[PDB]
């Protein structure tokens, strides 16, 4: 799924596991993720959080 493929661009699949923790499969919801939600998602790097939001925009 795109959720796993775009996240792979970060270079660390560990975050991919973070998405499984929330069980998020909708691509639009990725943009819906806020920096605070990413913390709950299971992300240990604040810089990567910015990458997820910016890369998600690339979807459109």
């Amino acid at each position: 799924p795109f959720v796993q493929l775009f996240l792979e661009e970060i270079g660390c699949t560990q975050y991919l596991d973070s998405f499984i923790q929330c069980n998020l499969v909708t691509e639009e919801e990725i943009k819906y993720l806020d920096k605070d939600i990413l913390i709950a998602l299971g992300v240990n790097k604040i810089g990567d959080r910015l990458k997820i939001l910016r890369k998600s925009k690339s979807f459109q």
